[PDB]
């Protein structure tokens, strides 16, 4: 969907309605804590709206908004040595992890921003063009549609999911104790309806009164869906809800803003287990990794499927010199996420030059 940096436009309308919907649908057999936190969230609506639009303006190693797409329909030896690429689904899981982390420890303003960011991605897999994986290159309808829907966003608003917090839609959301598990499938459902509406109503072929129907559905879905996620979120952070085997690791690396803090040198993330076995992946996204000031996301696929978090005794990033050109690197902070829970939050702000191997755990 379209979004403007000041937190306005289709994306902001979706989160804004998502909240307003959760109010109108909120059950009476609903805990004091949940009702209280939703107040906190409304207290930070501006940040929820800003996070909802922002991912379209983040300078990443994703030169092309790659992480904003996802084929809900679609592993191997290669990814034991390389970082896996993120998706619209993947990002929901990551920002929801950050949102929960900040909340549990007090920063509600930034927690709410992160949560709004997660919802940017969900809104996107609820577009017709992103789940169908049709880029603005792939087809001229991507942009013309998202814009058609921009100019009309208002007339597609919805006040309710249709159920109540006691009813069906909202109780399945809570049914599954594993967030990451629930989120993938929840999101898959909505995203699947997207691919479908592309082919039938919202493609460049399919018509103009076809596009009106197309936007109505997907924007309404984006609202009912966004409300679901927020609801889930509100519950998850009132009980200290806590999502097992570590099969993946997500590293969210914030690079410093100071000049020449970025590196065009090779970067690796690695671990050593309690036993003594080790794995290293190259941190390598589509575009330019580790630019000055960017915040990058690397997902890592463990070779030992049956591993638990405490068994991972060590964690480090490692530089290897690209040339004789001195790209020394300054990480501002790095978070490691394992199963929807942040598990490392090392601030750094040191310089790494040469082939140094900084340890973070
Ligand atoms: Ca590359
Ligand atoms: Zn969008």
């Amino acid at each position: 969907w379209d979004g403007k940096i000041d937190g306005t436009g289709t994306h902001a309308m979706i989160v804004t309605q998502g909240v307003s919907i959760l109010e109108n649908d909120l059950s009476k057999n609903e805990p004091e804590s949940v009702r209280k936190n939703l107040e906190i969230l409304k207290e930070n609506m501006h940040e929820l709206q800003l996070g909802s639009t922002y991912p379209d303006y983040d300078k990443n190693a994703y030169d092309l908004y790659q992480d904003h797409f996802w084929d809900p329909d679609i592993d191997n030896s290669w990814y034991l040595a390389y970082s896996i690429p993120d998706t619209g689904e993947s990002q929901i899981r990551k920002f929801s992890a950050l949102a929960r982390y900040e909340w549990q420890r007090g920063n509600y303003k930034q927690a709410t921003f992160y949560l709004g960011e997660a919802m940017h991605y969900f809104g996107d897999i609820d577009t017709p063009y992103h789940p169908a994986n049709v880029t603005a290159v792939d087809s001229a309808g991507h942009v013309k549609f998202e814009t058609f829907a921009e100019e009309r966003k208002e007339q597609y608003k919805i006040n309710t999911a249709g159920c109540k917090t006691n009813e069906a839609f909202y109780t399945d959301i809570l049914k599954n104790k594993d967030f990451n598990a629930w989120s993938k499938e929840y999101a898959r459902g909505f995203a699947k309806t997207g691919k479908s509406i592309y082919y039938s109503h919202a493609s460049m072929s399919h018509s103009w009164d076809d596009w009106d129907y197309a936007a109505k559905v997907t924007l309404a879905n984006s609202q009912k869906g966004t409300a679901g996620y927020i609801y889930r979120f509100l519950h998850d952070v009132s009980e200290g809800n806590d999502p097992k085997n570590v099969k993946e690791l997500v590293a969210y690396i914030s690079t410093s803003g100071e000049k020449d803090a970025g590196t065009d040198d090779y970067m690796y993330f690695g671990i050593k287990t309690k036993d003594g076995k080790t794995q290293e992946w190259e941190m390598d996204n589509p575009g330019n990794d580790f630019m000055t000031g960017s915040k990058d996301t690397y997902t890592f696929k463990l070779k030992d499927e049956n591993l638990k978090i405490d068994d991972i005794q060590n964690m480090w990033i490692r530089k290897r010199k690209y040339t004789a050109f001195p790209d020394a690197y300054k990480p501002e902070n790095i978070k490691i996420i394992a199963n929807g829970k942040v598990v490392v939050d090392k601030d750094i702000n040191e310089w790494i030059s040469g082939n140094s191997t900084y340890n973070i755990k």
